[PDB]
């Protein structure tokens, strides 16, 4: 297979503030919904929490050491069966948050990462990460308009 990870990283990669995202980017997340819908998601119990529901068209695999709390997802005790669960399929998507963006990363081939131009208080980071590892193989700038209040660029890095 090959797994990704997804984010959109704010200045000084701030990606979360008090298990909230506190800004609304509708571009960026069009691109979120393109990039997984029909792919299996893996997210950490916090991000389940702050999303609410689950994401139609895509698999849901939430990770957590407690039970589940919801059958309409897949709950998952390890980071290895959390990939199990995902099946035979091309491409595993890795939403997040902090705490399993740092797990995911060492075995990441591709981050999709959108580089929002602006300054958020914040307490989640996105993992710092070596960039002689990664080449930039897209990369999209928009200015803000009248949908969206900041300049935000796309861009895919891939594991050299
Ligand atoms: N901007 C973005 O792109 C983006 C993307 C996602 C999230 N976010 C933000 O990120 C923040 C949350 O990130 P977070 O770091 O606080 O929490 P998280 O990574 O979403 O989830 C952390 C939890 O997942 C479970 N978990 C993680 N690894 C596990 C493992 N190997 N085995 C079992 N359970 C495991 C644990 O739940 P138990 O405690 O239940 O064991 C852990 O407490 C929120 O602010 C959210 O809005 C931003
Ligand atoms: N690039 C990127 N941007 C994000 O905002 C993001 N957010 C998360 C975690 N949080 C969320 C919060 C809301 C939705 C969401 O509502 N998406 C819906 C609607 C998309 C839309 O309205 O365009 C979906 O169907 O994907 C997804 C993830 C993980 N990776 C990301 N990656």
């Amino acid at each position: 297979h090959m797994i990704s990870l997804i984010a959109a990283l704010a200045v000084d990669r701030v990606i979360g503030m008090e298990n909230a995202m506190p800004w609304n980017l509708p571009a960026d997340l069009a691109w979120f919904k393109r990039n997984t819908l029909n792919k299996p998601v893996i997210m950490g119990r916090h991000t389940w929490e702050s999303i609410g529901r689950p994401l139609p068209g895509r698999k849901n695999i939430i990770l957590s050491s407690q039970p589940g709390t919801d059958d309409r997802v897949t709950w998952v005790k390890s980071v290895d069966e959390a990939i199990a669960a995902c099946g035979d399929v091309p491409e595993i998507m890795v939403i997040g948050g902090g705490r399993v963006y740092e797990q995911f990363l060492p075995k990441a081939q591709k981050l999709y990462l959108t580089h929002i131009d602006a300054e958020v208080e914040g307490d989640t980071h996105f993992p710092d990460y070596e960039p002689d590892d990664w080449e930039s193989v897209f990369s999209e700038f928009h200015d803000a308009d009248a949908q969206n209040s900041h300049s935000y660029c796309f861009e895919i890095l891939e594991r050299r």
